[PDB]
């Protein structure tokens, strides 16, 4: 999609981190960001969590693009990223691999994962390594705030989690 970056309705947590209680698919469609972040795995298999939602919204175009990327380039590393099409959601999708602590992956790589955001002026993003990836979402938000130095607009879907997360910044 042509970029518009129509961001509104966010709470400002820090100079550069904004957060909203939102479905990232519905938010991406309304914002048309330059970059939407996917909570990816190294083979870009878009199943549970944010990844399946973004892919479903593209009617599997993201998965077919991702399979072709993997065929040519092979898998990412944990903490790594690649830039692919944003399809109908964004100009670009930055597929970022946070460590999956459910799979015994090194939580220290969450810093590396969030560093990928710093390659981009502005992003719409979910929390990395939490949810199906098994890390504490409070820790994910802390690493995001400490590591991301560019303009990041966070969407958190679950209202109860959103309220608990933002409580410590109000
Ligand atoms: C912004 O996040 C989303 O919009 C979605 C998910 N977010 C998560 O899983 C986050 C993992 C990290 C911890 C925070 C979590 C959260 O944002 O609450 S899953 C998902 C969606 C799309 C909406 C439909 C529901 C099922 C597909």
């Amino acid at each position: 999609s042509m970029e518009v970056n129509s961001f509104s309705g966010y709470l400002k947590l820090t100079d550069n981190v904004y957060i909203k209680n939102a479905d990232i698919v519905e938010e991406a469609k309304k914002v048309k960001p330059t970059v939407v972040v996917n909570a990816a795995n190294v083979y870009l298999k878009h199943g549970g969590g944010v990844a399946g939602a973004l892919n479903k919204a593209t009617n599997n175009a993201m998965q077919v693009e991702s399979d072709d990327y993997i065929a040519t380039n092979g898998p990412l590393k944990v903490g790594g990223s690649c830039v692919l099409s944003g399809h109908n959601l964004a100009k670009h999708c930055l597929h970022v691999v946070g460590p999956n602590v459910n799979k015994g992956e090194d939580i220290q790589l969450l810093k590396s994962a969030y560093e990928n955001f710093n390659q981009h002026e502005v992003l719409l993003a979910p929390l990395l390594s939490a949810g199906i990836f098994g890390a504490d979402p409070i820790h994910s938000l802390r690493v995001c705030v400490d590591t991301v130095r560019t303009n990041v607009y966070l969407a958190v879907f679950d209202k109860n989690l959103y309220d608990k997360l933002v409580s410590s910044f109000l």
